[PDB]
């Protein structure tokens, strides 16, 4: 009953854990990326990359470092796209081949009200009204935040540009899907235009998981 596997296609292997296994180490090449980090950050980085390597192995890729660009993005092997996420109680990764999909993003958040002031900072005025109308019993504010982070993680590998919280309007459906409508220039590095993403979401084990897969376009 893994959360990521419930919201991504079977051809994108994923792996997740809810605690840090004792005794894990980063690969030597990864050490500089966390040398200056506090212990809690070191731990989540080590465990999430353990998960990423598990998923990469399903695609036939043996142990390899997963470095980080200046903008925080993971640096995957040739022919691979992927995404990683962590919060207290979760570490998870998903990967796929570039011959199968264009991009993936995931994000995991505790299923709790957002911290004070965060909703006001991340939601467009219309989004605020939309969330207030969704059915009682789900922290739609936290879901919106989670979906916005996933939107950026799917966007950056295709554009090399920032996407602020105000730059996409996310509409959440109670049925486990959402849509992200881009409000800024959507030109992508492959010469296409990104205007909207389709997302999926699930709540289980006290957690929200959101995911976006950006499909390849049909042969022209
Ligand atoms: O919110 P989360 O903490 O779950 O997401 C952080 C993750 O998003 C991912 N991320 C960060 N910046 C990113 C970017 N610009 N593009 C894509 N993914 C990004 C990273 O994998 C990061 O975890 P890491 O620093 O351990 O690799
Ligand atoms: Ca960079
Ligand atoms: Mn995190
Ligand atoms: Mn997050």
């Amino acid at each position: 009953d893994q959360l990521i596997a419930s919201v991504v296609p079977e051809l994108l292997p994923s792996a997740e854990l809810y605690e840090d296994p004792p005794g894990l180490e980063p690969l030597p090449e990864e050490e500089p990326l966390i040398a200056k980090s506090v212990a809690k950050r070191r731990n989540e980085f080590i465990t999430v990359r353990y998960c990423a390597r598990q998923a990469l192995s399903v695609l036939g890729i043996p142990e390899v470092p997963i470095l980080k660009g200046d903008k925080g993005q993971p640096l995957w092997p040739d022919g691979i796209v992927g995404s990683m996420t962590h919060t207290e109680g979760f570490r998870g990764a998903v990967v796929g081949r570039t011959g199968e999909v264009r991009s993936v993003g995931i994000d995991a958040e505790p299923h709790d009200v957002l911290p004070n002031g965060v909703l006001k900072s991340i939601a467009l005025p219309v989004e605020r009204d939309e969330l207030d109308a969704l059915p009682a019993g789900t922290h739609w504010d936290r879901l919106l935040f989670c979906a916005k982070e996933t939107t950026y993680k799917a966007w950056f590998p295709l554009t090399a540009r920032w996407l602020g919280f105000e730059d996409a309007h996310i509409t959440i459906d109670p049925d486990g899907t959402f849509t992200s409508r881009i409000l800024v220039d959507g030109r992508a590095n492959d010469g296409t235009v990104l205007s909207a993403f389709d997302g999926r979401w699930i709540i289980d084990k006290g957690l929200i998981l959101t995911a976006i897969v950006v499909p390849k376009l049909a042969a022209a």
